[PDB]
């Protein structure tokens, strides 16, 4: 059996809309992963819940759970628009 991790950026600025989209990523509850957060153009990191954060919080240790399915969720808010491609 294989149990999954979703990490899913949103727009906390927006009710939490979705900024890009959802990082599916599958092993064992034995493996963890390291996964380094991406801010794009405009959005600005608030937090994250689920897999455990660091203490930099631009990189989270994750690990997979057949009970919760670890659910990361990244929020973002919007900041100061310099008039460009939004992503």
């Amino acid at each position: 059996m294989d149990e999954d991790a979703t990490i899913t950026y949103v727009d906390d600025d927006k009710g939490g809309a979705q900024v890009g989209d959802i990082v599916t990523v599958t092993g064992k509850t034995d493996d963890s992963t390291t996964y380094t957060v991406t801010i794009p153009d405009g959005y600005e990191y608030v937090g994250t819940d689920g897999g455990v954060v660091s203490s930099d919080g631009k990189t989270v240790t994750i690990t997979f759970a057949a009970d919760d399915s670890d659910n990361v969720v990244i929020h973002l808010k919007h900041g100061l628009e310099h008039h460009h491609h939004h992503h």
